[PDB]
């Protein structure tokens, strides 16, 4: 068993993969450790002003998902990611179908572990 | 070609961008076509009582802006709006110049609330 290349094949769909692009979202989510998944819980939350974020079992490792006040190249919430990530695999991506991502990541074979906002995000209240 | 993403580029620095926010707001602005503005500026004067609305000639759309005596949820507005022309409602940070830019070549206004606007 190694670490994972990338997000679970269930979510593929929900994401942006030019990781390099110079597109800029407010929707984000990381693949990594359990541990460092709950480090960045904290830090993300600061750092960025998430106006929302929340952390998720994912088959042994976590899986965070956040909602941001402007906008971020996933590029420099990558390399923010990594500063502070070493020994860890980690992986960072832009979200696209925002509602259906995180609500997928309230369902089996996910769980949430904690989140910004109690009761959770409903559909409308996103405005893609 | 797939409609707008987006207010035009030379805008964005005046308005909010997130696609999920508690925050709420008393200025607002939409980016869609010259029919669904013109319906809209009548519905949502009524809807939310602005206090002052305006709507403008984009290019080849138009933008609708307005500030409300009480504070919604962009999401809210947009959420009205909503309900097969594409339509891009979001909150505005820097309302006069905001407002001022919707005032200046390539923009133009088409009608306001206000006799003057600001």
């Amino acid at each position: 068993v190694e670490d994972p290349k990338d997000f679970p094949s269930e979510l593929l769909s929900f994401l942006s993969h030019a990781v390099f692009s110079n597109r800029t979202l407010a929707c984000f989510a990381i693949y990594t450790t359990k541990e460092k998944a709950a480090l960045l819980y904290k830090k993300i939350m600061e750092k960025y002003s998430v106006t929302f974020i929340s952390r998720h079992n994912s088959y042994n490792h976590n899986i965070l998902f956040f909602l941001t006040p402007h906008r971020h190249r996933v590029s420099a919430i990558n390399n923010y990611a990594q500063k502070l990530c070493t020994f860890s695999f980690l992986i960072c991506k832009g979200v696209n179908k925002e509602y259906l991502m995180y609500s997928a990541l309230t369902r089996d074979p996910f769980s949430v572990i904690e989140e910004s906002l109690p009761g959770g995000l409903k559909e409308h209240d996103f405005n893609p």
